[PDB]
């Protein structure tokens, strides 16, 4: 049988992203729109800085900007926490430690509003170096592929996750961003608590040639794996 949350993701779903941010007192807001196709694990999103120039590099916000759109293969359907929490949703909390620099703390509420999947985010950054790779905009506008290993936190009726992102620096080096996360359902009903597995991500960043506002176009594919003798 198909899960109630699963049913909400069988076709293409419109997405709205809203972020309010404050990094070392630099305040900004970002809106994003696009669509998700969970069957293919596909996200297509365009983000616009609605308050001017973004004070941090766009790539540092990629992980923050809807894991309910991951492709979970049929054989892993009983392990899809993110969809099972829908439509009431889930709260994602992260701390992102930039090595030799500051940290972001994020809180995201992911839920449906009608037919639209909404990702509403508050981001707070502190202890950044005003001349570091983040506030000094020294990161390349690109993105590497990463695996994210996931684990149940049954006592919290949720999941706990940690993973490392490597952002390319303009001098050929790398800026590590170490992510620690907890996801918790908003509703009081049952969710699917997964066995250990991972999500495989690939991300491509681009620009809209006709867009004059500060912005980012993101194409991202996300696939679950790591849990599998029929052959």
């Amino acid at each position: 049988m198909v899960s109630k949350g699963e049913e909400l993701f069988t076709g293409v779903v419109p997405i709205l992203v809203e972020l309010d941010g404050d990094v070392n007192g630099h305040k900004f807001s970002v809106s994003g729109e696009g669509e998700g196709d969970a069957t293919y694990g596909k996200l297509t999103l365009k983000f616009i800085c609605t308050t001017g120039k973004l004070p941090v590099p766009w790539p540092t916000l990629v992980t923050t900007f809807v894991q309910c759109f991951a492709r979970y293969p049929d054989h892993m359907r009983q392990h899809d926490f993110f969809k099972s929490a829908m439509p009431e949703g889930y709260v994602q909390e992260r701390t992102i430690f930039f090595k030799d620099d500051g940290n972001y703390k994020t809180r995201a509420e992911v839920k449906f509003e009608g037919d639209t999947l909404v990702n509403r985010i508050e981001l707070k950054g502190i202890d950044f170096k005003e001349d570091g790779n983040i506030l000094g905009h020294k990161l390349e506008y690109n993105y590497n592929s990463h695996n994210v290993y996931i684990m149940a936190d049954k006592q919290k009726n949720g999941i706990k996750v940690n993973f490392k992102i490597r952002h390319n620096i303009e001098d050929g080096s790398v800026q590590l961003a170490d992510h620690y996360a907890q996801n918790t359902p908003i509703g009081d009903g049952p969710v699917l608590l997964p066995d250990n597995h991972y999500l495989s991500y690939q991300s491509a960043l681009s620009k809209d040639p006709n867009e004059k506002r500060d912005h980012m176009v993101l194409l991202e594919f996300v696939t679950a794996a790591g849990i599998t003798e029929l052959y």
